[PDB]
């Protein structure tokens, strides 16, 4: 027997035309809902997803009430009601993870049959059902309970067509003066705090709805003596926005000839990276099923080269 | 042979009384300097450290010029000059990591031999020299080039005396109704995004001056059957301020007797942690020497228990 990444339980009658308003392809989720009610039915629904899509089913009128989800707010419980003849959706009730409540119901016919819905993870991808003058039937599309949410298959498609802009900064300067007839030897040492940074842009509130990690390598700069080029480092796990603090070091012996001066300057290169990326968001459920949604965005990073030094004789 | 965590090169004459103004013991560093110059000498210096200490040597007058370091700004190069008779300090010049320059010199006699100083890491702990009416001699105390800066031996000395305040939040509710004549069995699943947080307070700008890591475990909550108690998790490496995103899950079978209802509510506990800490900052230099500074502060955290559930029969 087979398992599924979504769960959908439709309540109501058999009439109307099919509709499906589903953010599954890009993992856009339910942001806002507005419901019109009549005497013996839900007349209409208007729905907004987090990618800006918006649509209306059935008929909407001045009786409409709405509910807008806050970022990070999901559904804890949901009930749908038939209208009692069993021919229309009768009412919608849910309670969120922040204990806010929404309830829209037919006015005249007293609320008859309550169906308590399995909301899965509580993360709603939209609605599906049948409508015509009214909402004949409807259910909420939920992602099943989630085990992980990981952005992967990372690509930087314009990377090898673009040159890094490596800016050199001085870190330390020291001078050694040998006024003797014996060649001298000194130890040069230098250090610098650097902060590497990585940022992959996200949209449609996926960063607040899901707990995102990125399984990818980071764009790095690579020293050729033709100049510099981009490559992608070792692959690992990252937060969507991450910084890594480090102390870079450099030490070496300095040989100072008789009756001469040696001046040593230590440098490092710094590169700001701005690159488009494509990737895949994979949401894996507790039941083992999964859902993939293509992503596109921009990567902003800050990286550094190794410390180097120039020794000049005078 | 023997190595040291600090480096100090004094320039000037032989007269005056010894002084030392050094932030070594608590790793307080140079924040601000002000210098008075006369005709044939540096007359005086006033120095401020990042822990608010402040002191003056020699004499200060209306000729005083000052320089204040920005957070994260260190010294890239320093030169000192004698006054030309070789009896006093004659001039100070430095250039910072952000290319800002400070230059204070004797107004009348002219500058001869420049002594380019080894600034080590460029992180200055204060000054040392000899002064009377004027600055007879002075040098800047620098930490040698740094390999690492690590907060360790982490202790929460009041931890055993305060009880965690664990607040329960509902995550999901589902109902299973068995209207048949044989026991039914179902599977409950639930998930919730959580964000754990860790923060160890710092002072004296050590977080901006050094690249700090904390080698410690994270304070967590633990199930006793008196209630809850604090413990410290497994040790690892952390930034001073850190957050971890996670998805908590729960799944189990639900058994429903004939003609009965079972209502399942999934919950999770949340605890804010606010606790004093003591620790040791160890700065290890590239040359192998090191510097210890005792630390005292407060830990602020956010943690969560495992998801649990209550199943109620009706």
């Amino acid at each position: 027997h087979m398992v599924y990444p979504t769960t959908l339980h439709i309540i109501g009658g058999q009439g109307g035309n099919a509709f499906s308003f589903n953010g599954q392809e890009n993992a856009a989720t339910l942001q806002k809902l507005s419901v019109s009610v009549g005497g013996w039915q839900v007349r209409g629904v208007q729905v907004w997803l987090t990618d800006g899509r918006r649509e209306t089913f059935g008929a909407m009128d001045s009786s409409a009430k709405e509910f807008e989800f806050e970022s990070g707010e999901f559904i804890k419980s949901l009930s749908l009601w038939g209208n009692g003849a069993g021919t229309r959706l009768g009412a919608i009730k849910f309670i969120t993870s922040r204990s806010r409540e929404f309830f829209a119901k037919m006015t005249d016919w007293g609320l008859k049959t309550e169906y308590k819905i399995d909301v899965g993870s509580g993360i709603c991808l939209g609605v599906q059902g049948r409508g015509g003058s009214d909402i004949d039937s409807m259910g909420f599309i939920f992602i099943n309970a989630i085990k992980s949410s990981v952005i992967q298959d990372m690509k930087y498609p314009t990377m090898h067509q673009i040159l890094p802009n490596v800016q050199m900064e001085e870190i330390k300067e020291m001078e050694y003066k040998n006024d003797t007839s014996i060649v001298q030897s000194y130890t040069f040492e230098s250090s610098k705090k650097i902060i590497k940074k990585s940022s992959w842009s996200t949209t449609n509130k996926i960063e607040s709805t899901f707990s995102l990690s990125v399984k990818a390598g980071i764009p790095e700069v690579m020293e050729v003596e033709t100049g510099f080029s981009f490559t992608v480092g070792s692959e690992s796990t990252h937060a969507v926005e991450e910084s890594e603090e480090k102390t870079e070091t450099l030490t070496f012996p300095v040989t100072v000839p008789t009756h001469k001066t040696v001046t040593v300057v230590a440098n490092i290169g710094r590169a700001d990276i701005d690159l488009p990326y494509t990737a895949l968001l994979r949401i894996t459920c507790v039941n083992g099923a999964s859902l993939d949604a293509p992503l596109s965005g921009i990567y902003k990073g800050l990286t550094y080269t190794k410390m180097t030094a120039v020794a000049t004789e005078s």
